[PDB]
This record gives C-alpha cells, sequence and structure tokens, in this order.
C-alpha cells in the first residue's frame, strides 16, 4: 500500500486517465477564431498545432546566407556547449551538475562557419527581442491575433532561434503561454502535461557554467552565491528520448506526446507544460512568450509541486 | 502539520495572495462572447451583470398573471416545516439530511399558501428542467438568445431550464452542482453566499442519515428516516455549516473560508461557475429561472477530485 500524499496523487492520475486529459496534441488545418482558441485550448490548458498556418515572407527568404546578406553580418550573442545540452545535466568528477551555456559573442558568418563543423562544439543562437525593423518586416505578427486576444496582453518576449542539430533542450517548464512558429526546418517537441508532475523524476543539482581554458578544452565551473557556498537548482532527471524505467519506475505512468513542427506551422504550448526540444540542422524559429494570467489551476499546480517535492 | 495539511496550506496561500475566487465581478453591460470566455468561464469566476435583461417576463410575471396564463393548472410543490428543503434538521437527538414533502396542487392553491405567514413553507423548486418540461407556454416571455454571450463558451444547449417560485422562509442550504449556471431573476431578489471549489478544505462536510418530511393524520410534520428492509440508514454527504451563523468553535476550519455575498435583482444575470458552493435565500414570492449546462472537463476537475480525497 501507499502513503496519504500518494493516495491523493493516485486519485489525480486516475481521474485524469479516465478523462484523457492532455492525451493528444490537437491538429488543425486552419487558424481558429479568437473565441474557438479561448474555449478549446487556452481555457483547457491544451496544446494545439496548426499545419501550414503561416505564409510569411520569412518562410522562403530566411537562411543563414540571406540573414548574413541582410543583417550586415553583425556580431551576435551565441551559446556554446561541448555536449549540446545548454541548460542541461552533465557529469564531472563523478558529480552531476546542471550546466548553463558558455555565452559569448561572434560574427554571424563565423557562427555559420562553426555550424557546419561536426567535429567542433555545439552552438545555438537565442536572441531575446521585443536591421531589426527590416527583420520584423518579414513577419506578419498580426496572424497571431487569434491567440493574443485570449491572453489580452502584448508579447512579453519574442525570441529568435538558429541552431545546430546537436543542440538538444532538456525537459523543462515555463511560466508562459508560448506561441511557436517554425521558419526553416522542423522542431521536435516531447510534451508532458502539468498534472503528471508526480511521474516526472526531478532532482536537486549543483549549478555550473561551461568554461574554456587556455587550451580551449571545456570544463564545468561551480556557481556560488553572494559570498559563501554553492548554488543549486531543481531539474528533470529523466531523459525523454531514452527513459531509464528501472532507475525511474514512476516515469512509466507518464504519457509523453510527440509533435513535429514544420516550416509554416504554429504550436501553442500552454503554460507549465513540460517540453523537450530537438530540431533539424540550421532550423530557424521565432516564438512569442506571454505572461500567464493566474487562475485556480496554477494554485493546484503549486500544491502539486509541494506534494511531490 | 502533516504533508497533506502542508499542501493544502500552499493551495490556500497561493489562491488568497493571487485574488483567486476572491470576489464577484460586477458588470453594468453584457460582455462579448470572447470577454466572457476569457475573463469568467476560463477562470471559473462568478460574475453578476446588472439590468441585463428586458424580457417580457420581468414586467408581467406575478402570482396572478401566472394563474391566468397557465389556466390554474396543478404543479409540483416542495413543502417543509422549517424552510430547509434538502437541508439539515434535528429530531430526537439526531441530525438528518431531509428531503422535502413533495405534492401536487393548483397554482392558485400554492399562492394561497404563500400568503399564510403561519403555514408550512411552500416552494416550486422541482428543477429537473421543470420550465421546459411542465411550463412551455411561459417560454414565449423569455429570450434565451440573449444568453448567447455565455452559451458560446459552453458550446452546448442548456441541459436544464428551471423555474423557481418560493416563500421568503424557503432557504437552500449550501451545496455544489456539476453545472455551469446562468441565473436570471424575474421578480424580487435572490441572495447568494458563494465559496470557491479550492476552499473545499475550509467547508466542513458530514455523512448524515437521510430522511423525508411527512405529516401525521393530525397534520403534524415529522421526519421519517429513509431505511431499507434491513433497518440501515441511507446516508448523504452534506455541508455541515450554516453560512448565516457559522459555529467556529465546532468548525474552526471555516475560519479560513471567505464567503462571497451577492444579491441578484430582477433583470440581473449571475454566472455561477461549476462546482462553486452556493447557499440561496430569496424575497417573498421571488420568481427566477436558470439555465444549467454540462461542464467541459479539464484538469481542474481532477485537482478537485484530488482535493476531495485529501480531505476525507
Ligand atoms: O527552441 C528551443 O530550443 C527552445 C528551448 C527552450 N525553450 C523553448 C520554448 O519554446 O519554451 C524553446
Ligand atoms: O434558487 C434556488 O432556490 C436554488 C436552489 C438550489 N440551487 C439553485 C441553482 O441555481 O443551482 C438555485
Ligand atoms: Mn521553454
Ligand atoms: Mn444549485
Amino acid at each position: 500500500s501507499m502513503s496519504e500524499v500518494e493516495r491523493a496523487l493516485d486519485v489525480l492520475l486516475q481521474e485524469a486517465e479516465e478523462l484523457c486529459i492532455g492525451s493528444s496534441v490537437v491538429e488543425l488545418d486552419r487558424i481558429p477564431t479568437a473565441l474557438e482558441f479561448c474555449r478549446e485550448f487556452y481555457s483547457k490548458n491544451q496544446p494545439v498545432v496548426i499545419r501550414k498556418a503561416l505564409n510569411w515572407p520569412a518562410i522562403g527568404k530566411w537562411t543563414p546566407k540571406y540573414l548574413i546578406e541582410a543583417l550586415g553580418d553583425r556580431s551576435v550573442d551565441v551559446a556554446i556547449t561541448p555536449n549540446g545540452y545548454a541548460d542541461g545535466l552533465a557529469t564531472q568528477n563523478g558529480q552531476e551538475y546542471f550546466v548553463l551555456p558558455l555565452e559569448t559573442k561572434m560574427k554571424l558568418s563565423e557562427v555559420v562557419r562553426r555550424l557546419d563543423d561536426p567535429t567542433g562544439a555545439v552552438h545555438y543562437i537565442q536572441k531575446q527581442n521585443s536591421d531589426l525593423p527590416e527583420l520584423a518586416a518579414d513577419l506578419r505578427v498580426s496572424d497571431l491575433d487569434f491567440a493574443q486576444q485570449s491572453f489580452n496582453k502584448p508579447p512579453d518576449a519574442v525570441n529568435f532561434w538558429l541552431g545546430d542539430e546537436r543542440a538538444v533542450t532538456s525537459m523543462h517548464k515555463d511560466p508562459y503561454e508560448n506561441v511557436y512558429c517554425v521558419i526553416s526546418g522542423h522542431k521536435d517537441f516531447v510534451l508532458i502535461p502539468p498534472h503528471q508532475l508526480s511521474c516526472v523524476p526531478r532532482g536537486i543539482y549543483p549549478t555550473g557554467v561551461y568554461k574554456t581554458s587556455d587550451s580551449g578544452q571545456f570544463y564545468i565551473e561551480p556557481l556560488r552565491d553572494e559570498e559563501g557556498s554553492d548554488q543549486f537548482t531543481e531539474w528533470v532527471s529523466v531523459d525523454p528520448l531514452s527513459p531509464d524505467l528501472a532507475k525511474y519506475p514512476e516515469y512509466a505512468r507518464a504519457k509523453p506526446l510527440k509533435v513535429r513542427v514544420h516550416a509554416g506551422d504554429i504550436l501553442y504550448l500552454p503554460n507549465y507544460w513540460f517540453h523537450h526540444v530537438s530540431q533539424s540542422h540550421k532550423c530557424i524559429a521565432v516564438n512569442f512568450w506571454y505572461d500567464l494570467d493566474y487562475d485556480s489551476r496554477y494554485c493546484y499546480y503549486r500544491m502539486l509541486e509541494q506534494m511531490t517535492s
């Protein structure tokens, strides 16, 4: 038999199984109305993927070469890793850390050159925007009103991504509503619903950052507080691509959803959904992050965090 | 405190600090379907809209006009001695959950009994879609299309439409319904006390023998316990507290609860979201109608079932 907290958790999971909560990513051929989106997806905290939804100029024009021609081969901020796991788990001297990317700057064409070398380190570009007007002129952001009218606030962030196939984003959650638009290539998402939290292994790890030495080899440097001892972070311990079900029995009761998002597709990723992200080589994407509007679901989720701490 | 009580403390802290289910929103104008979906339905948040309806009914529906328009036909009426149909009452040392005495009588007969201050409490409260079922001719004095602003968020027709006409002594004890509720007062006013689902742990609940009101040959009311052949009580889980006069010594947990009071006048619309606890009083001969819609399941319902397991 099981504990009191575990009886409560089991009731949650059984009720959500019977009702098939978060059991499928809805597939749409056409952009829904603002009301359809509010009713069927936003208010139900439910992912949706809209196929061939966008006809943006970008979708054709945008490549690394065209971006170099357009942006004037500017200097950008790029994240670098030895293993391709920025914000991810890595071992050193037998200790598993949560490591942050080595963040540096370089010329866009140099980034492109370093993307074509399989032998080198893994690079990805994540630009946190709000030349740049020229780039914004290749996008019809109004096409996303159907979703924005549900959130009733402007994008709190608009990110541009250009990255290596080797760049894998490990499973994590975000306090945002997320509208994701692939421009070039395809992005693979693995999604787990919030309420399955108790089936997702999480641990506490010393946090570090990747650094190069004089010789150019990578190591992990522990991160430390204002003055004194180490810093920690809580992070998903399981690998969705190859779950070790022996080490993590409970993960077998989870139900991950797999969705591939192609150029011209839209993916609504609701707030606090677990996701793991892969992509094709030199995939380009832009996504819009909206601050969430707190409802009782968030409070239940905080409670669930407390129960499964 | 235990792990479960710690988790419940988290739930209540976050909800209180984020102003979740913390008030009834007043509007003077009917929202748009999108506004209603975003601000009230998707948030499971109650809202009252003042002077929202201009139905013919709001002018004309009285005891007399209903006696005339319905040809003084016979109707279902719930009767109690204390005014608590489907409520708790004590007898011979035992607290029972009591079902009302249900009978049929002429509409004019009911009106005569509402005019008796000393009589038993009468209430036309059958619900189970008694307006569409038993009173179709009244439907022409309403305009259900005016509720489209909310109906589009439910995306299904009303699964029930109820008609209420009761005594000021007829009080409905606190309970929850598996429905989205659109409440339209026609005459008089209705007083609601509301508590959000996530405060379930602040609401005491008990298992009670079930009974039903009966009269003796002399006309005295009494509770008859409901039992099967074996002599065993059939039980009902019910809210134990009286929102009007809470007994915080008996029920300390109700201290952390925050009831919301709202009076709904003729022409006002109240949206009572699914599984919201509600207690209902009314003015004398208040007339109301309301529309029940089956709820659309999401993870909140699973969390509420977990909350019920956590507090039993
Ligand atoms: O595209 C990504 O690599 C990525 C990484 C982390 N987060 C997100 C997101 O859409 O939230 C996307
Ligand atoms: O108006 C009432 O008396 C009443 C009683 C019980 N329930 C409801 C309801 O609208 O759910 C209304
Ligand atoms: Mn993310
Ligand atoms: Mn009710």
